[PDB]
């Protein structure tokens, strides 16, 4: 049961983090200090969309808990004086190596890291028709909801022929061929979209019937279709604007 202990320096941890989770788009971390002079460094780690977070980070970014800030003078209780307060906004928990820390955070948690604790503390707000939107940053947290691997490496970048629009790149680090990554982002970068997009119309295919260049695109409104190909290896594009997933290469063989 090989298990990596957590780094004690908080720059450390973040990178870490970043590193492990393939500086992924969808990642948030929130700086701030804690401490009498304001000498300990913290960060609020959290995945964006998939948690109910603004009552614990108005907590912490705007440091509601004074009095007991100047009880425990910081540094080595200041992870467990900062709980004491926290269990009443969310059900804690506490990490201490990556596999635990990883699969909480992809879970919807919020981490707490301290600059040199090591322990970290999760906190939860959950207990326990359903389509795509116009929405890159909902339809990312439809998929976060499904897919939970810190494997799951998204990629944001702005395509376009004429103006540029906003598109967030998907695939699993692992499991989807890194030769067809490298291809189908080269592509994008390069792609006229909205051609593309409009070559799919019912009146252009009834029509036109033009030639597809690669890669060819499958579009699913359903973020169930777009978990079952990006663990086959798949790559999924999301589209500002566009109400639905879009899965590369459409035919895809494995043996």
């Amino acid at each position: 049961r090989t298990v990596s202990s957590l780094k004690n320096l908080l720059s450390e941890n973040l990178t870490l983090i970043k590193e492990k989770t393939g500086n992924s788009s969808d990642i948030v971390i929130r700086h701030f200090k804690i401490g009498v002079n304001n000498s300990l460094a913290a960060a609020i780690v959290y995945i964006e969309g998939i948690v109910d977070n603004q009552a614990i980070q108005d907590y912490l970014l705007q440091s509601l808990m004074k009095d007991n800030q100047k009880n425990d003078l910081n540094d080595q209780n200041a992870l467990e004086l900062i709980s004491e307060d926290i269990v009443t906004m969310g059900n804690v928990s506490f990490a201490d190596n990556w596999n635990d820390l990883l699969s909480s955070l992809m879970s919807g948690d919020s981490l707490l890291i301290v600059d040199g604790i090591n322990r970290v503390l999760s906190v939860s707000t959950q207990g326990g028709k359903g389509a795509f939107t116009e929405s890159i940053g909902t339809n990312l947290a439809m998929v976060r909801r499904i897919i939970k691997t810190p494997d799951l490496w998204l990629e944001s970048m702005k395509i376009g022929r004429v103006t540029k629009t906003d598109v967030t790149l998907m695939y699993i680090h692992g499991i989807a061929n890194d030769k067809v990554v490298k291809e189908i982002r080269k592509r994008l970068k390069n792609i006229d979209i909205d051609s593309i997009l409009e070559s799919g119309y019912v009146e252009q295919l009834i029509e036109d019937q033009t030639v597809t260049p690669f890669p060819t695109i499958y579009n699913t409104e359903r973020p169930d279709v777009v978990a079952g190909n990006l663990l086959e290896g798949r790559i999924a594009i999301f589209v500002d604007g566009t109400p639905f997933g879009l899965i590369a290469p459409a035919l895809f063989i494995q043996f």
